[PDB]
């Protein structure tokens, strides 16, 4: 599924990535519009061998099992596949999961180089929420 910025903000509100350690929806929202481009099916292929997958791209190496990162981790307890979903739920929770753990919303590269420092309201704006 191919969200629209409202529609994604209306649905990551809902699953409470507003303001979830203290990132604001705007900064979930952009990140997935330059992750993914608000394609749950996105998926990108890693030199390292490990793929990222859904709206938030979150790779095979720790997050999710796809059989075929071999000596990976799956902290989500999730296949990968789940993240593929046109319902955010996996994703989104996975996601929780991810900014938890030290490193907050800098382990999405195109969160930290096209977002951070942002007005990252604007991808709010104009929604009804
Ligand atoms: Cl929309
Ligand atoms: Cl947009
Ligand atoms: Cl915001
Ligand atoms: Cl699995
Ligand atoms: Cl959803
Ligand atoms: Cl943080
Ligand atoms: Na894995």
């Amino acid at each position: 599924k191919v969200f629209g910025r409202c529609e994604l903000a209306a649905a990551m509100k809902r699953h409470g990535l507003d303001n979830y350690r203290g990132y604001s929806l705007g900064n979930w929202v952009c990140a997935a519009k330059f992750e993914s481009n608000f394609n749950t099916q996105a998926t990108n292929r890693n030199t390292d061998g490990s793929t990222d997958y859904g709206i938030l791209q979150i790779n095979s190496r720790w997050w999710c099992n796809d059989g075929r990162t071999p000596g990976s981790r799956n902290l989500c307890n999730i296949p990968c596949s789940a993240l593929l979903s046109s319902d955010i739920t996996a994703s989104v929770n996975c996601a929780k999961k991810i900014v938890s753990d030290g490193n907050g919303m800098n382990a999405w590269v195109a969160w930290r180089n096209r977002c951070k420092g942002t007005d990252v309201q604007a991808w709010i704006r104009g929604c009804r929420l």
